[PDB]
C-alpha cells in the first residue's frame, strides 16, 4: 500500500464530477506491475447504486486516466451527509483483484462552488 491519486472534484447542474486524473507511485508485495483502476461509491449507499470505476491502465504503477466519474440527482444537501469512497484494484484474470490503496473522503470538507484540485495518499483498511 502507498501512492498518491490526483483528483479534480466539482458540482455543477445538480452532478458531482470527479475527475481521476493520475496516480503515482503504486506498489505491490511481489513486485510485479499491476493493472490499476479506480473504483468510487458514496457512502451510505441507501440504494445500492453507486459505484463508478475507471478504465484499466495496464502494467503500470504511475497510471494516468483523465477520466471522469459522475454522479447525478444528488443536491449539495445530501452530498454533505456522503462520503467518497476511492479504491484503487489491479484488475487481474488468473487471480483476485487486489487492493493498491483507497482515501475516503467526507464531502461536506470541499468547496462545492469552485473545482478543487488536489493530491490525496493513498492508505490501507
Amino acid at each position: 500500500i502507498g501512492g498518491a491519486v490526483k483528483l479534480s472534484i466539482s458540482y455543477r447542474n445538480g452532478t458531482l464530477f470527479i475527475m481521476v486524473m493520475h496516480i503515482k507511485d503504486l506498489v505491490t508485495e511481489d513486485g510485479a506491475d499491476p493493472n490499476p483502476y479506480v473504483k468510487t461509491y458514496l457512502l451510505p449507499d441507501n440504494h445500492k447504486t453507486s459505484k463508478r470505476k475507471t478504465k484499466i491502465s495496464r502494467k503500470t504503477r504511475n497510471p494516468t486516466f483523465n477520466e471522469m466519474l459522475v454522479y447525478s440527482g444528488y443536491s449539495k444537501e445530501t452530498l454533505r451527509q456522503r462520503e467518497l469512497q476511492l479504491s484503487v484494484l489491479s484488475a487481474e484474470s488468473l487471480r483476485e483483484n487486489f487492493f493498491l490503496g483507497g482515501v475516503t473522503l467526507p464531502l461536506k470538507d470541499f468547496n462545492l462552488s469552485k473545482e478543487t484540485v488536489k493530491w490525496y495518499q493513498l492508505t490501507a483498511a
